[PDB]
């Protein structure tokens, strides 16, 4: 029992990560193969960063402007390209601790793991959540681009986000592997803010029921709700609406704990209403949404990597 | 900006973990240099477990016995030890992936980052603190026996955990690196509970700065307290007490944010008074305790 916010193991990831410094910006790229990806906004200036056009400054640089240092060893770059807001420096060198991997493009309220690194080297691992206003609630200092997000399945690796910056507000903003920023994002310094985000309500449900596993039941209630009433409520307290796709992706955890989704969507409904009353959930006074119903099957059945 | 709950990159330690077998059970063992380490239950049979005689059962037991696998690699055990609870099987290869380690036994309030494993494969890292009393509040599912609790501070992976129970309240118990269990906790189905659990003031405290440093000001006040009357009041609330030793390590961050330390307290003894009406610090709506000094420095700085 217990109910961490548990990251998948990072050892896969941390065997690519590696610095690159282009005059004088060093931040963090991935090594894939023989290529490095890492922001764009590298080759840029603090003027240039105001209104820059990337395809010129690219243009202007040659292979050895970038410095790609993978432990105490030296790449060489033998190309460079760019896919939207993603650089890709090719390197003479394939890495040899490659794992099995692919480039997924996720959706808001899905979670992943962030290997947040400074000069090339891993410093920790968070999980978090694509918020539905499409930033990220990380933990990132000077130095993180390019810092990377993802999940495993089985022994695949799937990369899902590059940090590319951070907004007015703290959180967090990047883009998909393929350089499609998350949310209405650009890498230009001009005025940009979070829209208002919203709580990603099947990831409430699915940590009700996490709750229910660990033997937290003093929110159940004998009522149950129609879809639409949960809809109309849920609007109310800025939750996203749940599908009837979310109803189904709540299937088992309804199966094995006894407990209906639209039942547990009553539960959620008296407490929003209501608040928790002195009470916590797995040690929590807030209702937690950063857990999809992925993650607490994962965790509460114990699936390995 | 932004402050997360924040574990080390696991993956020096993900090329340690190794599945060991012996009878009919299966936990992970820690694969260092040519020595497995793993808890010493994994000898004990059903009747076994009220009352065992560990010696005796260890002199039982031949080096065949004892099924260690690494990924799909069998490795031969060419002997085996016990030191404290923990057993160290002497295995035939070195880990070619053995990083530079050093066991370090922690104190309660300290943290540390989990890696969950089960049939010697790791499914997820989370951290953790060894609460004051000597247990952890970790994710631990039958099969996690033998993962481990580590720090990597630098290149060098600091061993302070491995798991050995789960006591009836659903938290853990286990040893150092040197089969020394925290607390008055034994390897054996005896009873036993965890006593009373307290908060780990200096924890909260830290993580008061951390909020302080990411814009968070809204519990700060004009008093200040004695350190005296701070414990008085914070040992009312089950806080644990706070020390000169823990008001000298939130110095670096009393300079940083301009808050003396019983300047803070004064702000924490409020917080316990009146609660958080309706706010949060730092996305949190109860006052955390799971991040050191240590943790909140090197996070923000
Ligand atoms: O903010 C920037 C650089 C940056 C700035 C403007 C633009 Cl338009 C772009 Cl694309 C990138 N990255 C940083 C990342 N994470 C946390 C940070 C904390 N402090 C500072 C920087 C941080
Ligand atoms: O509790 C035991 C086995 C065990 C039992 C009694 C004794 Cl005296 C000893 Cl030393 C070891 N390990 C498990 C670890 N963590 C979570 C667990 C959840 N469910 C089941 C087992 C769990
Ligand atoms: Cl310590």
């Amino acid at each position: 029992s217990g109910f961490r916010k548990m990251a998948f193991p990072s050892g896969k990831v941390e065997g690519c990560m590696v610095q690159v410094t282009c005059g004088t910006t060093t931040l963090n790229g991935l090594w894939l193969d023989d290529v490095v990806y890492c922001p764009r906004h590298v080759i840029c200036t603090s003027e240039d960063m105001l209104n820059p056009n990337y395809e010129d400054l690219l243009i202007r640089k040659s292979n050895h402007n970038f410095l790609v240092q993978a432990g105490n060893v030296q790449l060489r770059v033998i190309g460079h390209s760019m896919q939207n807001c993603v650089l890709k420096l090719k390197v003479d060198t394939a890495n040899p601790k490659t794992p099995k991997y692919k480039f997924v493009r996720i959706q808001p309220g899905q979670t992943f793991s962030v290997l947040a690194c400074y000069n090339g080297s891993p410093s920790g691992v968070y999980q978090c959540a694509m918020r539905p206003n499409f930033t990220i609630k990380g933990s990132f200092l000077n130095g993180s681009c390019g810092s990377v997000g993802f999940n495993i399945d089985y022994d695949c690796v799937s990369f899902c986000y590059m940090h590319h910056m951070e907004l007015p507000t703290g959180v967090h903003a990047g883009t998909d592997l393929e350089g499609n920023f998350y949310g209405p994002f650009v890498d230009r310094q001009t005025a940009q803010a979070a829209g208002t985000d919203t709580t990603i309500t099947v990831n409430v449900l699915a940590w009700l029921y996490a709750a229910v596993i660990n033997g937290d039941r003093w929110f159940l209630n004998r009522f149950t709700t129609t879809l639409n009433d949960f809809n109309l409520v849920a609007m109310k307290y800025n939750y996203e609406p749940l599908t009837q796709d979310h109803v189904d992706i709540l299937g088992p955890l309804s199966a094995q704990t006894g407990i209906a989704v639209l039942d547990m969507c009553a539960s959620l409904k008296e407490l929003l209403q209501n608040g928790m009353n002195g009470r916590t959930i797995l040690g929590s006074a807030l209702l937690e949404d950063e857990f999809t119903p992925f993650d607490v099957v994962r965790q509460c059945s114990g699936v390995t990597f």
